[PDB]
């Protein structure tokens, strides 16, 4: 599924993630843009050997089980193919894991480099919420 950017903000808001841990809508609609480009399919190889799944690149060396990472945790206890469905709600229930970790959103680091510190409430201007 490609969402629109105002789809994707009703969808997370609705998963509670509008300020969740403290991150507004705009924080994590701007996580989506640059992790995934609102791509629910996305998937990315890392070094390590792991891989980053869905619309915010979960990985599968702590997070999600593919099968093929070596040192994996499955904290999220899902498959990575969970995380690629047009249904957000298993991204969302694991991203919320994982923001609450101890590094807040800087585990995104498309996150970290592109939208912390940005006017994030950009990406939500326009959508009615």
């Amino acid at each position: 599924k490609v969402f629109g950017r105002c789809e994707l903000a009703a969808a997370m808001k609705r998963h509670g993630l509008d300020n969740y841990r403290g991150y507004s809508l705009g924080n994590w609609v701007c996580a989506a843009k640059f992790e995934s480009n609102f791509n629910t399919q996305a998937t990315n190889r890392n070094t390590d050997g792991s891989t980053d799944y869905g619309i915010l690149q979960i990985n599968s060396r702590w997070w999600c089980n593919d099968g093929r990472t070596p040192g994996s945790r499955n904290l999220c206890n899902i498959p990575c193919s969970a995380l690629l469905s047009s249904d957000i709600t298993a991204s969302v229930n694991c991203a919320k894991k994982i923001v609450s970790d101890g590094n807040g959103m800087n585990a995104w680091v498309a996150w970290r480099n592109r939208c912390k510190g940005t006017d994030v409430q950009a990406w939500i201007r326009g959508c009615r919420l």
